Parts: structure tokens; C-alpha cells; sequence
């Protein structure tokens, strides 16, 4: 099993199983996928009714241990970008024996067929993965800014 015995990821729900890339959405909406236009898409935030590149994953983290734990959350299977997370901190607390609802909002960046899972990382313990779901992303690859750098010109 891929769940942690310490904290279970329960009631995982994915808002969609078919999306387009952030670039494909920019192209369709604005006519181009330049870095500047990708920033206009980013300005829309977590709005998958408007943005066809956005996935929402929701669920609840349920603790089976006696003490508070520290954790962070991500999406398992660069190709995806975070828009927002709840809880919001880089690390958050999961109370002992308690429950933390979560919401992850992501932009699909690159085309492909992904088997995606909520991934929990419990500090000092390790990972837990929720149930997967297959998500197909279509559309043009989203460009990233160059990693080249030089002294200011
Ligand atoms: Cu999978």
C-alpha cells in the first residue's frame, strides 16, 4: 500500500480528467503563448471555470498518531506548476489524531497522460500517496524562461 500509516490521505477528488496546457490556453484566449501572456493567465489565479489548464485536487489528511506532525503536500506525476495550496505554509501542522482539509490548485504545463496522486510528506517520516487518477493534458508545450545568465548589460 502507498498510504502512510501515520497520516492517511482520504476523500481525494480531482476536478477534471482532461485539460489543456497553460500555453494552449494562452494561445486560444490571447492569441499567443509568450512569457508575458502566460503572466496574464497567471493573473486569473485558481479559476478552472475560466482556465482550461487548471486542476483542483481536494481531500482530507487524517492523523493516526498521538502527537502533532509537520508536513507538506505536493502532486506526484516541471510538467505541472502550483497555483495555490491550502493549508498555505511551506510546512503545516497536522494535529495529533485530527484532520486537515487540503486543496491543491495546479496549472498543467506540458502535454501528456499523467497518473496523478496527492503526495504527502511527513517531516522525519516519509511519503504517503493517495489513490491515483489518470489525467490527459493536450496542447502545445509551455515554454520556460532560459537558464542562461550574464552580468547586467
Ligand atoms: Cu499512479
Amino acid at each position: 500500500q502507498l498510504q502512510s500509516r501515520f497520516v492517511k490521505i482520504e476523500d481525494e477528488t480531482f476536478s477534471a480528467t482532461r485539460l489543456i496546457t497553460k500555453a494552449e490556453f494562452a494561445k486560444r484566449t490571447f492569441g499567443n503563448s509568450d512569457l508575458e501572456t502566460l503572466k496574464q493567465v497567471d493573473a486569473m489565479g485558481c479559476d478552472p471555470a475560466r482556465r482550461q489548464d487548471v486542476l483542483i485536487v481536494t481531500g482530507r489528511l487524517v492523523s493516526q498518531v498521538k502527537q502533532d506532525l509537520n508536513a507538506w503536500i505536493s502532486l506526484f506525476t516541471n510538467r505541472w506548476e502550483f497555483i495555490s495550496r491550502d493549508p498555505p505554509g511551506n510546512v503545516f501542522t497536522i494535529p495529533g489524531g485530527g484532520e486537515v482539509p487540503y486543496k491543491l490548485c495546479l496549472s498543467a504545463l506540458e502535454p501528456g497522460t499523467y497518473h496523478a496522486h496527492t503526495q504527502l510528506n511527513i517531516a522525519s517520516v516519509g511519503p504517503g500517496l493517495g489513490p491515483g487518477m489518470s489525467i490527459v493534458v493536450e496542447g502545445e508545450p509551455t515554454e520556460k524562461p532560459s537558464a542562461w545568465s550574464h552580468p547586467q548589460f
